């Protein structure tokens, strides 16, 4: 029945966008990837040759270096740290940066994120309500002193949806020595709540202890921008969910 | 008016929990981070002295083991790598394990998310909706064997979301090299779409190219048990939403 034809018919849309992109992407991927792995490999081939390391000790500074790296950017189990790692486990960012080491706190976390999640997503959408009424509003006055259709409601989230996703990238660009496009990705990749994790804020120079008004700002901006994508989401999709 | 008061009540109680998560959190990893960056400087140390290391040269060695550590697990970007990272890019998981590094090919990832994240939340939600439908038509048939309550469903649903997990845990833990505890968080971690990225599966002694089979499965319990997971989530967090 209808049911069943849909829920089959977008299987199999999913089925060939996974396949499109996943095409597309080696495509574009493979030569460059076969470029570096033959480049890194050189450049470690006479390094070792030059150093005579042992083959053993290669291992060793391997892990030593990897379990190494959270910790060349200061302490990230501090108040900021730990708020940070909270606000990132409650928004299923996931960056990666800092993970527990600790059973119990592996479990704690594991509990955490089940008694937040649901809380975190009421917030949102409460939050997206109310922004969408006062966007509406705003329009509304607007109009009288220069109805309201949805393509209208539609182009001004999309509107501000690209001003916040354009000034986060140039704040971020501005204060942490990266790319315009750089920094406009990982803006993007935050509000997405995906976190690849290659662009993490907050980790030069030991941001978090010594730039109190940077992490206020970067939290805000973060909570801004996820209310303002939680509404262009529940305004496009929730119409077709039920 | 109410709404501003149920707006306002859910942005304390959500500041409080993060406080009290940071805290515990602080409290309970600041001495082991403190032990593990004492005994890895230590060790740094100690392995500089001995091999007699340049400091410039440690910075590239430094850099080239970063840019390597994708490499090390064989070819991240053939079609079952790119087939990955297209799941992991439209279930918001970010494992973080391999990244484009050409701008036209992030530009593509974003495009790609923009276009795929609504789509994969209609399908999954209509999933659940349809398990859900089949879940109570099996308990009002094994009930007549032997009028259903919302406490039953729940109870059903978390006893199935229990099991899944369990079973993922095991699955996992038997054919990668990982205790029991280890792989119920990792499994944890993937159904609730955060990822983490300190434990990534099919990333060992070329698992992607020589175990189809183990990739299928793992295909299958990552879009089963986010069936799962979503289903609950229609139960439990809808009814409360609108
Ligand atoms: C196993 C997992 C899925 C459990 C998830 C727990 C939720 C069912 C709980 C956790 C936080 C709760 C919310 C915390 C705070 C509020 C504000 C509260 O508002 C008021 O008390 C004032 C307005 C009014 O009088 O309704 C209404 C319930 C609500 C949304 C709660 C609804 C139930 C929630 C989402
Ligand atoms: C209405 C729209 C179109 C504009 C919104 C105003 C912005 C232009 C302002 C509002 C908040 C500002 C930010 C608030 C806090 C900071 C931290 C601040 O950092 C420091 O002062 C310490 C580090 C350093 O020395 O750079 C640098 C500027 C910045 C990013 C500000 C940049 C300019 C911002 C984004
Ligand atoms: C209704 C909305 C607008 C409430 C917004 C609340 C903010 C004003 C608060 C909430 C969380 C706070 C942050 C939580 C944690 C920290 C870390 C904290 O760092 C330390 O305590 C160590 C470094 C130092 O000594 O300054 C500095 C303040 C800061 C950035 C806080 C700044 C003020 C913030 C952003
Ligand atoms: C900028 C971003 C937010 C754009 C998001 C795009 C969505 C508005 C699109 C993308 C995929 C679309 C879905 C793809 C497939 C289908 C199946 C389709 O079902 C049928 O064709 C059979 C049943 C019927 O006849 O209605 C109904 C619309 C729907 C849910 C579409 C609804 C609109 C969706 C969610
Ligand atoms: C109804 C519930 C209670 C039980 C569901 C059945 C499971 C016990 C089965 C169903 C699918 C099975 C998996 C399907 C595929 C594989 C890949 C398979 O890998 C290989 O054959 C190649 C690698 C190797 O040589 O180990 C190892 C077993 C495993 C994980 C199977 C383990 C047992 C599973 C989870
Ligand atoms: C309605 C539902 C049940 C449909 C389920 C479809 C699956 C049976 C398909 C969809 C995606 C497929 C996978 C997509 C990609 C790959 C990589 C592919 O690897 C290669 O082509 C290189 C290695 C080799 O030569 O085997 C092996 C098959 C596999 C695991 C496929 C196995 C079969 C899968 C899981
Ligand atoms: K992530
Ligand atoms: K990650
Ligand atoms: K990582
Ligand atoms: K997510
Ligand atoms: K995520």
């Amino acid at each position: 029945k209808r049911q069943n034809v849909r829920t089959l018919s977008l299987i199999v849309c999913t089925f060939t966008y996974l396949l499109v992109g996943a095409a597309v992407f080696d495509a574009l991927e493979s030569d460059h990837e076969m470029r570096e792995e033959e480049k890194l490999k050189a450049e470690e081939i006479r390094i070792k040759g030059k150093y005579n390391i042992s083959s053993e000790d290669y291992r060793q500074l391997e892990l030593v270096i990897l379990q190494s790296e959270p910790h060349r950017a200061g302490v990230q189990w501090k108040f900021a740290g730990s708020f940070y790692f909270a606000i990132t486990v409650i928004t299923t960012i996931g960056y990666g940066h800092a993970a527990p080491g600790t059973d119990a706190g592996k479990a704690f976390c594991m509990f955490y994120a089940v008694l937040g999640i649901p809380l975190t997503l009421v917030m949102f959408q409460s939050l997206g309500e109310r922004m969408n009424t006062f966007v509406r509003y705003l329009l509304k006055r607007i109009k009288k002193c220069c109805d309201v259709s949805m393509e209208n409601m539609v182009t001004v989230g999309f509107f501000s949806c690209m001003g916040t996703l354009c000034i986060g990238a140039a704040a971020f660009s501005q204060c942490e020595e990266w790319s315009f496009f750089h920094a406009y990705y990982y803006c993007f990749i935050t509000l997405t709540t995906i976190g690849f994790g290659d662009y993490v804020a907050l980790q030069t120079k030991g941001a978090l202890q010594k730039k109190p008004l940077y992490v206020a700002f970067s939290f805000m901006y973060i909570l801004v921008g996820l209310t303002v994508i939680g509404a262009f989401l529940n305004l496009v999709v929730l119409r077709f969910l039920t």
